[PDB]
């Protein structure tokens, strides 16, 4: 009964071929062409399935159930199930059909029309009709528009309304001086290669009121997506594309004609954003007339999506970065609701979804300052801030005793001499520091005997009771926070680094505010949250209630004491605990070291709002509590 194996494999090389696309493979492993034999020739089979699987979108034919006889001498029927994937959804439950021929000695199929559709007979057609769904809204924690899809005024020209010589050029010259456009440009867009004497040229998208109309220049209305907020939710949101052919045979559910979500949350949420196609995939008959509906169901748009941000608090905290590099984080920390995502600099996504040249698109790839960069989930090092949490470990093992005085003298300090010409250096040559001293001048040396003191077991104790190698459920790709490269420092000098926020750390803004958010609740850890709906998850027990209750109090004389290093922030009158930071970064070539500034703070007597600001490469004079005022004034009115 050897023959039975080879007609199994011949079915299941037929197959093969088909779901790999390779529709010229599968047609020359049939039988030639007779009544008893195919229905029609290789090369016919060829574009019999090239026309129908491509018109639909055919992909990922899989089958199962199959059953291979012998009838005659060499007629050995077989027969199956079969499941694809088409542009309407999955076709599952195919009953397919079709006999077997084992001439000479290798098995061909008997091609038949049932071999593409179970009931396909004869000169059989396929039609496909497809109704394109609305993309879904992103919205703000109170319905404000983020990402929607609405009607747009699209300047543009036409070639034979503009006149002749000479009163063409004046036009180009008036078209170019109200628009806002390159006088250079609108002749580059005219003399293209896909132009015509009488098409319509898009040129640039009017964002408002229309001006004056030159000779030769029409605006038409077409939809398409509108980012309302603009670059300052840029990296968050993200910006939609058109949808390319390998797009289709990645994912057929597609629209051709549709957006496809870039970067941000327009691709993170890209399935639930496009909805899903409708329309009805059918069988006709030789002249068209419907016989068999394969594929039918309604039209269905996106979903919304609303998230946690505060669309006057994301503009806020992005415009306060005055287009330096920077990035900006606003949290509620008692539910950890992100109020704002901010990143600069930024791009235009709505030029970048509409219409945007390779010449504005590589001066966005060059920038040195990376514009396409989301800062917000770019790990850093977290400067001196980090101190609160390296003294809340050292509170709550015992090490630090809040009202242990320390001599430091002058701004430099080592363990022993085996540090060689490394030293731990501060800013402020205090004679007597405690804890509440170090933490308003923001004092290394002192940050860095009390870790040396702790130890590195009882250090990391403490840390891996935070989030450290945590992946955070968000929406948004980050990696997890690290403490070191590997899991031993083995260097007591990187012991006193990571102490006071330098060394080996790794921890992006929004996992900041995340370790941060434990002085807002008493200890208890309270995971960031994009998603409105999304219920609040915590870690009880981060660190101790003494421990809060001891830092907090001294992170609101960095704010109110005269040496503070926050002190520019009491002017706000608004109660306020702070901790400032100024992380320093090393350079490749013997070059001038890169500074990031940094700030934390938030409202330490209703804990509503709490934020971590900082600049990346910061400017001189420049610093993060620089530019804070105006967002810690509307997060303390708007927040409680
Ligand atoms: C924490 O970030 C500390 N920074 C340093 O020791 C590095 C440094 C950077 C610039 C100048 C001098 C030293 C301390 N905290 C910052 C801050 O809170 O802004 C200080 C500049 C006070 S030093």
């Amino acid at each position: 009964t050897q023959a039975v194996e080879a007609g199994e494999k011949t079915v299941e090389q037929f197959v093969q071929a088909l779901n790999k696309g390779d529709y010229n493979k599968a047609a020359e492993m049939t039988s030639k062409k007779a009544a008893n034999k195919s229905a029609l020739s290789e090369k016919e089979i060829l574009d019999k399935y090239q026309n129908i699987y491509g018109a639909a979108d055919v992909k990922g034919l899989q089958i199962s159930n199959l059953k291979v006889d012998k009838k005659d001498d060499s007629t050995y029927s077989f027969s199956y199930k079969a499941k694809m994937n088409t542009s309407l959804g999955e076709l599952k439950d195919l009953s397919y059909k079709g006999t077997l021929d084992r001439n000479d000695g290798q098995t061909t199929i008997n091609w038949q029309p049932n071999l593409v559709f179970p009931e396909m007979e004869g000169n059989d057609k396929v039609s496909l009709t497809t109704q394109e769904a609305a993309r879904g809204n992103i919205i703000d924690r109170n319905g404000e528009p983020l990402a929607t899809t609405g009607k747009l005024k699209q300047l543009g020209v036409v070639p034979s309304k503009l006149g002749d010589g000479g009163e063409k050029t004046a036009n180009i010259k008036a078209i170019a001086s109200s628009f806002d456009l390159t006088e250079d440009a609108i002749n580059q867009a005219i003399s293209q290669s896909w132009v015509q004497p009488d098409y319509f040229v898009p040129l640039k998208i009017i964002d408002g009121a229309t001006p004056e109309l030159p000779a030769g220049a029409t605006i038409q209305e077409v939809d398409g997506r509108y980012y309302p907020l603009g670059e300052a939710a840029a990296q968050l949101i993200g910006y939609v594309g058109d949808i390319t052919a390998e797009d289709i045979d990645k994912n057929p559910e597609l629209s051709s004609n549709g957006k496809i979500g870039r970067s941000g949350l327009e691709m993170a949420f890209d399935k639930d954003l496009r909805g899903t196609t409708g329309g009805k995939l059918s069988i006709t008959d030789a002249d068209g007339v419907e016989k068999k509906v394969l594929i039918e169901h309604e039209v269905q748009n996106g979903k919304d999506i609303k998230l946690t941000i505060d669309a006057k608090a994301q503009k806020t905290a992005f415009d306060s970065l005055g287009g330096k590099a920077g990035s900006t984080v606003a949290t509620t920390p008692k539910t950890g609701d992100l109020l704002a995502l901010a990143s600069s600099p930024s791009y235009d996504p709505n030029k970048m979804t509409n219409g945007i040249s390779q010449e504005d698109y590589k001066a966005y790839e060059e920038n040195p300052e990376q514009p396409f960069i989301s800062r917000f989930a770019t790990g850093y090092a977290p400067g001196s801030t980090f101190k609160m949490i390296t003294a809340a470990i050292g509170l709550d093992n015992g090490t630090i005793d809040p009202n242990e005085v320390l001599t430091i003298n002058g701004l430099k300090w080592q363990k022993d001499s085996s540090w060689g010409s490394y030293q731990v250096t501060r800013v402020s040559d205090v004679s007597q520091v405690d804890l509440k001293t170090a933490l308003i001048y923001s004092d290394n040396i002192y940050t860095a005997q009390e870790t040396l003191k702790m130890g590195e077991k009882k250090f990391r104790t403490g840390l891996d009771k935070f989030i450290f190698g945590e992946d955070l459920d968000l929406p948004i790709s980050m990696n997890p926070a690290q403490i070191s490269n590997e899991d031993s420092f083995n260097s007591d000098i990187l012991l006193a680094d990571t102490g006071y926020g330098q060394g080996e750390l790794l921890i992006n803004p929004i996992q900041q505010a995340a370790m941060y958010s434990v002085f807002a609740n008493n200890g208890t850890l309270v995971y960031p949250k994009l998603i409105a709906d999304k219920e609040t998850k915590d870690k009880k027990n981060v660190i101790g209630e003494t421990a809060v209750q001891t830092i907090v109090p001294d992170l609101r004389e960095v704010v109110q004491d005269v040496n503070g290093t926050a002190h520019s922030l009491s002017a706000l009158g608004i109660p306020l605990a702070a901790k400032t930071g100024t992380a320093e970064i090393p350079a490749p070539a013997p070059a001038p070291g890169k500074e990031n500034s940094f700030l934390f703070a938030f409202n330490p007597d209703n804990q509503g709002y709490m934020m971590v600001s900082m600049l990346e490469n910061k400017e001189d004079d420049d610093s993060a509590t620089k530019r804070a005022s105006e967002l810690l004034q509307y997060l303390n009115q708007n927040y409680q």
